[PDB]
């Protein structure tokens, strides 16, 4: 029992992160196969930042002008391309410690682990959750562009985040591996905010799940309710609406607890009438959103990776 | 920017788990160079938790009777040694992925990574603090003893945590690596009653400096006190009272942040007394006392391993 915020084992990734190094940059690359994925400000100044043209930039950039390391292997780049915002480096080895993998793009309020690295090499993990918003709240200092964010599944890696940015509020925007941003945000130093942060409704829904399973049992109250009347409070708190394929993810659930996915609305609708009248739920003061469905099962049935 | 708890990359210690099976009992072990370490209480069946004699139970048991399995290789074990409360299993080979490591013994407030495993296979990690009653919020399921804790530095991994027990409470105890538990438990399934479960102050007062450093500023006042006033408050909330060797510790913090510790001290008084008033710090409605000063230094600081 007990329930924690818990990443997935890194090893399998800390084997693929590297140093790519363009003039005076340096950040994080991701080796798999024989391709170098690193974000595209790779090639960036700092001044340049403010307002890059990417494809004239990259016109004065050769081969031998990315410094490819892992660890203290020199990398030989062989070939280069611009793909969205990241770049793709060809190198003439394929990676040895490359896992199953499979680049993924998630939907707000899936979660992930992030690898935090600086210079290419790891300094730590923790788990979040990609916001309404497309933004994510992460730990993240200059020189962690390129660490990734991931899923396993037995022995498959799914790569679904590329750091690329902090905003000026101090949150965080990136790409999937295909250097497609998640949101509306680009890969310049200007000014972007970000958007309305809703709670993740089934996440909440799911946590108030793990609560009960594991013996947390207050705030469950005598009341039902609807969809539309528990909407209309989400609505009011702004919380994502919920809707009939969230009830079904939260089956299951419903099922280990004998509590209706409603019954748990009309208990989550209480709660953010009342507050939580400085108790506790899983040793938080705030209703926490940044767990899965699937993270509770994971986490509640002991799903093990390989 | 940002603040999260943050686990060390576990891959390390991911290519030390194995599997320990002897008779119809199967948990995680730890192998280090030609030496498996695992709870000793792999020799009991259900029943002989509830009074087991090790010595006597150890007695009907031989090498050949302890199977050991990193992934599918099959370990073959040559000799075996009870020590404290963690058996000690010899094997013919020394684990290739063995790192630079140590074994330390903790002292309570100090933090470190879990990676939870089953069926020696890990499946996540998280962090936690060694508490001031000698236990750990964890996460643990069946299958989970012989999940170990550590921390890295460079290169070198500091193993000092095995898990062993649940409590009737549902908090975790176990051991360091020379098998001697935390605290007063034992292996035994009878009642074991925690203690009082003391905040770590010198740790609050650590994350109060975080929360500063990433624009999070709304608590500090205007006031200061004396380390033998505000113990007074700490002593009233079951806080830990603070020493001077805890306002060393805390100093660079301090000196970082050109706010005086004891100003700082002020602060947390005026919070124990007033409560947030439904404000957050770094995203908690509470007083988070699981970052150590390192923890702190380190993730504003971006430390890296190898």
């Amino acid at each position: 029992s007990g329930f924690r915020k818990m990443a997935f084992p890194s090893g399998k990734v800390e084997g693929c992160m590297v140093q790519v190094t363009c003039g005076t940059t340096t950040l994080n690359g991701l080796w798999l196969d024989d391709v170098v994925y690193c974000p595209r400000h790779v090639i960036c100044t700092s001044e340049d930042m403010l307002n890059p043209n990417y494809e004239d930039l990259l016109i004065r950039k050769s081969n031998h002008n990315f410094l490819v390391q892992a660890g203290n292997v020199q990398l030989r780049v062989i070939g280069h391309s611009m793909q969205n915002c990241v770049l793709k480096l060809k190198v003439d080895t394929a990676n040895p410690k490359t896992p199953k993998y499979k680049f993924v793009r998630i939907q707000p309020g899936q979660t992930f682990s992030v690898l935090a690295c600086y210079n290419g090499s790891p300094s730590g993990v923790y788990q979040c959750a990609m916001r309404h918003n497309f933004t994510i709240k992460g730990s993240f200092l200059n020189g962690s562009c390129g660490s990734v964010g991931f899923n396993i599944d037995y022995d498959c890696v799914s790569f679904c985040y590329m750091h690329h940015m902090e905003l000026p509020s101090g949150v965080h925007a990136g790409t999937d591996l295909e250097g497609n941003f998640y949101g509306p945000f680009v890969d310049r130093q200007t000014a972007q905010a970000a958007g309305t942060d809703t709670t993740i409704t089934v996440n909440v829904l799911a946590w108030l799940y793990a609560a009960v399973i594991n013996g947390d049992r207050w705030f469950l109250n005598r009341f039902t309710t609807t969809l539309n009347d528990f909407n209309l409070v989400a609505m009011k708190y702004n919380y994502e609406p919920l809707t009939q394929d969230h009830v079904d993810i939260l089956g299951p659930l419903s099922a280990q607890t004998g509590i209706a996915v409603l019954d748990m609305c009309a208990s989550l609708k209480e709660l953010l009438q009342n507050g939580m009248n400085g108790r506790t739920i899983l040793g938080s003061a705030l209703l926490e959103d940044e767990f899965t469905p699937f993270d509770v099962v994971r986490q509640c049935s002991g799903v093990t990776f390989q």
